[PDB]
């Protein structure tokens, strides 16, 4: 449980650092250098997180390994402007910056642990004997070699390549961290400072942020582990908005949703000079063949009946073949409805599809009242040539080949023509 | 990162066990016996979680320590009806129950590692020499003692007190676990079967459950670590209900405030010959680039459509650069909306921006329908030269350099274009 608590403390510290950072700061969760790598414009901040709730008092030996690791990293990267921070919690130690003296650092380099000597002290303090260097270079070391290396490092005085004074002055800071409960309290307070309510932070924002930190921590790729305050804020806001919309919906009935959509649709339908394109999947509407002609007749009687006022010809695009289009053309001609399909035989003509109908107002005559064609590449190109102002999609037809830029797309979810007529304000009540 | 992934895998496994368990099953997260302690009416199930994604092939040595601990616990608790289960994941091992033979267990008891011999093998296989017993009883053991114990346990044949056959037959089972992604998917599908929608599980329920598991895993008290499916379900349902109620209330109060503001703004928007200037901060409106063109098109359809009645041209000022203005101008050109910017390349022109459009009522032609430009000094001087009846500010743009004497200023507080269309009486209901 202690390891889990320490990992959660590290995650909370990373979240606090992300919240407290600016929009220009790049922070790497489980970074290459340390647990938290905050990359500013010119200074890179490396933070090591340690949790010692079970330790009554802080001891120098408790932090031997992280100090040796960061000293080795500084030795390997002395030319880089990297500031190493050690964030360790101790119940009986005052929260704040704790100074580490040069004598304490020298005491760390004199530790009798063989693992530290072989891993970090050897590189920090190179051995002056070639035999010791060869022994340290061995991948597998026997007990006799370990004892020899330990005795040599305990008895021999070796110079330190790492500039302890300059590093302690400029590139190192040691801070006693807050308690884990105080850590979550401070993190939630920072979350509240972003405009989020306390209840929202407690229920949604804090667990989501913790899960996000945990998910980014396990990614093997270092680049994918880089996050920022703006990205986290946007992710949380998007999750909140999606949850709000989903929970606002799914409670009402079909009639109320249809009425809301109808009121959403009415204003664009109350205009007499609007070009409207319909893309329909016949398999999503019950009894399409029997009621397609009557639907078009009612639509033309409603929105394309005034010769002087209605100046735009509606377009109907269907997910069918050409033979069904010819059958629909026959059924339209038999009812004194003038349409153009663009197809002559089985070939599409570009100039026969985009021509504007001629109007003779005195005799109340329009050459053709609607464009009805199929879902083909040529028709899609023709539609893209002359963009519409409203684009209604019925049945979830694939619209990847259309130019959706700067066109008002309005998806309609229906399963019969009565609902379609209700949505388009051709019926008063279903 | 591997340890974090393993801990997350353990959390997912115990969450899956909690979801799959019945309402009468008491499950202890981070239990006394193993990671998962499922306590039924008569049988207690102990589950040990291991993650070995980095291991190509499963090896017997990979499970030496868990099996030895399991055998030691069985020896100490043979009278208790505890079924010990091992849950480890290997990428190249088929998911399912894997049998462990008695010969394999005997091989585990013959491991040469000193730690295992001193901790578990010594108790499982007591030494027949009193010297070895005294050495094992020492709290601190020197290297010579460790070597002596290792040699004695390697060379001496010791009987096994633990009933290996009975343990393997009744109290032991080894199962190859699923992958971390597969375990997450199975847990979500279990939450899918609980009536919680997939989006709800992804956004709220799963992160909340993971946070709850993590919080219960760190509790020092064993009793506080006992959880059940019903408690988690009730906690999730209560959180969802409270959040939905709060979000509904927030929506209601926001709509009331917006309705009050709309009714405030209605009287001035019904005049057909009023000059209106807009100052917009793009960063304060979500999806500004993808929706700016449509908003202006609808605004011109509502307020600049009547050639003989609508005589004033709107002016839109943005907090952008000239290049973005050129891009917007291109997009307006592509949509057949005539606008002027006053810019030729990078040079502003006072006379090009201050001119009035020409009108031909017979042809229903206007030279340009809107003025769109950035908030440069020259543009603001042009605005100051010709004062407007109504000045609208969106996003709190600094208007300190404008001469706002005897100018009606209407600050608008919005965060998307739907709210703006509501305020300007372009939509009937949000």
């Amino acid at each position: 449980d202690h390891t889990i608590k320490g990992f959660l403390y590290q995650f909370n510290k990373t979240l606090n650092s992300i919240l407290s950072s600016t929009d220009q700061d790049e922070i790497q969760i489980e970074g290459i250098i340390e647990d938290i790598d905050i990359k500013n414009s010119n200074i890179t901040n490396a933070i090591q997180c340690k949790y010692h709730e079970s330790k009554v008092r802080h001891n120098l030996s408790d932090i031997y390994k992280p100090i040796l690791q960061m000293l080795l990293h500084f030795l390997e990267n002395d030319s880089l402007n990297i500031k190493y921070a050690l964030y360790a919690y101790f119940p009986n130690e005052q929260v704040g910056v704790k100074e580490v003296t040069k004598s304490q650092i020298e005491e760390i380099l004199s530790s009798s642990n063989f693992d530290y000597i072989s891993k970090y002290i050897s590189k920090i303090k190179p051995p002056k004997e070639q035999i010791i260097k060869e022994l340290l270079g061995k991948t597998s070391k026997t007990t006799e070699d370990k004892t020899r290396i330990k005795k040599y490092y305990e008895t021999s005085k070796l110079e330190t390549i790492v500039d302890i004074d300059k590093f302690l002055r400029d590139h190192f800071v040691f801070e006693i961290g807050l308690s884990y409960e105080e850590l979550m309290n401070e993190t939630k307070n920072l979350l509240m400072k972003e405009g989020f309510s306390l209840e929202d932070v407690k229920d949604l924002f804090y667990p989501n942020s913790i899960q996000y930190i945990a998910e980014l921590s396990i990614l093997p790729e270092a680049e994918k582990r880089i996050s920022s305050k703006n990205k986290l804020i946007d992710y949380l806001k998007g999750n909140k908005k999606t949850a709000m919309s989903r929970w606002t919906s799914e409670v009402l009935t079909r009639k109320q949703l249809l009425k809301v959509r109808k009121n959403q649709l009415v204003p664009s339908l109350n205009i007499n000079s609007r070009s409207r394109y319909f893309i329909i999947d016949p398999d999503t509407i019950d009894n399409f063949d029997d009621e397609f002609i009557l639907f078009v007749k009612d639509y033309l009687d409603k929105y394309n009946s005034k010769i002087k006022l209605h100046t735009e010809t509606p377009c109907f695009i269907l997910k069918t073949d050409v033979n069904n289009l010819s059958e629909y053309h026959k059924r339209f001609v038999s009812r004194n409805i003038q349409i153009i399909t663009g197809y002559i035989g089985d070939t599409f003509y570009f100039k026969e599809f985009n021509k504007e109908p001629k109007r003779i107002i005195k005799d109340n005559w329009v050459e053709f009242k609607a464009r009805i064609s199929c879902n083909s590449d040529e028709v899609i190109k023709c539609i893209n040539y002359k963009k519409c102002d409203d684009l209604y999609i019925v049945g979830g037809v694939d619209v990847s080949l259309l130019d959706t830029a700067d066109v008002n797309i309005e998806n309609l979810e229906i399963n019969n023509f009565r609902e379609l007529k209700y949505l388009l304000s051709m019926l008063k009540e279903i």
